């Protein structure tokens, strides 16, 4: 009974037609119809409650009819309706993040604000910070480029983005983490509950932080693995000083180990046209330097009661499909150490009849994976992100949602007018 949004936010009209060419006529039949009268909320909460949805699509944003009514001439997404599976939600690591992220979403959104502010005070128990005074960056916060502040805002993050889906009615069949983003999963599939999930992102990003910093990061690498493994050998003769720390997609991996070396890789990569580069704020986990902190994470997280959730979690550890109460200590720990086995799930999920796959995050850093391993098994899926860098607010919001339903997502608009006072006005019919 939050509202998703509070305010005076702008509005979507949604259009929908068997063709293009019925969708360019249904474009220029409201078009007429509004230049000739009318209320631009009541128009699109009267398109959303009142219109059918067939299968060409487009959403138009803006604020008053007029710019509304102008971009029925140009729409701001538009799509044919596609997709036909189950959903699952996707919650990435680090790289998602960007300065001032959440901010205008906790400003704009009462169902976002809502549910930070729940998963907030899961985090604040473990913690002596505030979680939205850091993500404001109040006067004398902590800064989020330190490993055990980010990590903690990141899973707040992850989670109430996934309350913003769900109040438009898209919600997991199924979770998918990467690496710190399985404990966000975790909390959302129910396979952990939100204390416990909290205080296991904050007490394993703090070791981190003590042990790990300075030692090491990790590097995306938009090269197969094969390729990678051939260019890092030269600097592993003696001991692993480099190794690859997850699999994305057929032509996407990430590299962990010692900075200078991880630096050095990059540069190389880039030189020859490569595109790389260090995660921010990333330490060397998933490979042999997690090894001497095995005994102390076990220690650390052994408080940890995992229980059979909602929703599946599809491993990206193990690659097992598991129910959450496999979530123990020593999961953990192996979800630190081992490699990330992403693009091997994403391949499971498309076989298991998924083709919807939501980024549950500030930033797209898995959608381009998601569609390149789609391509490689010759089967078509929408991979769908949620906010962008820069971009944070209802109109992000929206387009997301846009972007889903368009290619044929099954999306409540009548919720994204609750609390604006609208009511059901003419429209032109269908067909004269």
């Amino acid at each position: 009974r939050p509202a998703l949004f509070s305010g005076d936010p702008l509005v979507p009209w949604i259009v929908s037609a068997k063709s293009a060419g019925g969708l360019e006529a249904q474009r220029a039949r409201l078009g007429r119809h509004v230049s000739g009268r009318l209320g631009a909320t009541d128009l699109g909460y009267s398109l959303a409650a009142t219109r059918a949805a067939f299968e060409h699509r487009a959403v138009v944003l803006g604020t008053t009819t007029e710019q509304l009514r102008t971009g029925l001439e140009a729409p701001d997404v538009a799509g044919v309706s596609s997709v036909s599976g189950k959903t699952v939600f996707v919650f990435p690591g680090q790289g998602s993040q960007w300065a001032g992220m959440a901010v205008e979403l906790l400003d704009s959104s009462p169902v976002f604000a809502a549910r930070f502010a729940e998963v907030a005070s899961a985090v604040e128990a473990h913690v002596d910070w505030s979680v939205e005074s850091v993500v404001r960056g109040a006067d004398g916060t902590p800064s989020l480029d330190r490993i055990e502040i980010l990590q903690p805002v990141l899973f707040t993050v992850m989670v109430s983005l996934a309350a913003v889906w769900q109040s438009v009615g898209v919600v997991p069949d199924a979770v998918v983490g990467h690496s710190q983003g399985e404990i966000a999963a975790a909390a959302v599939s129910g396979a952990l509950s939100l204390g416990d999930a909290a205080q296991v992102v904050v007490l394993r990003s703090q070791l981190f932080a003590d042990e790990l910093v300075g030692k090491g990061a990790v590097a995306s690498v938009s090269l197969p693995a094969a390729e990678v493994e051939a260019r890092i050998a030269r600097f592993n003769g003696d001991a692993e000083v480099l190794s690859i720390a997850g699999n994305n997609g057929p032509r996407s991996v990430t590299v962990a180990g010692q900075v200078a070396a991880l630096e050095e890789l990059v540069a190389e990569l880039e030189a020859e046209g490569v595109r790389a580069k260090v995660i921010g704020s990333t330490v060397a986990s998933h490979c042999a330097q997690v090894d001497p902190l095995h005994e102390r994470i076990l220690d650390l997280l052994s408080f940890v009661e995992p229980r059979e959730g909602s929703v599946p979690l599809y491993s990206t550890v193990n690659g097992e499909v598991l129910s959450g109460a496999e979530l123990d200590a020593s999961y953990w720990f192996e979800n630190c150490r081992r490699p990330v086995s992403f693009e091997p799930v994403v391949r499971a999920l498309i076989a298991d009849g998924f083709d919807v796959f939501v980024e549950s995050s500030a930033h797209p850093v898995l959608t381009y994976g998601i569609s390149e391993t789609s391509d490689d098994v010759g089967v078509e899926v929408l991979a769908q992100g949620t906010l962008r860098r820069q971009e944070g607010g209802p109109r992000r919001v929206l387009t997301s949602f846009a972007e889903a339903w368009t290619r044929g997502v099954a999306l409540d608009w009548t919720a994204v007018f609750a609390g604006r006072g609208a009511k059901a006005v003419d429209l032109p019919t269908y067909a004269f």
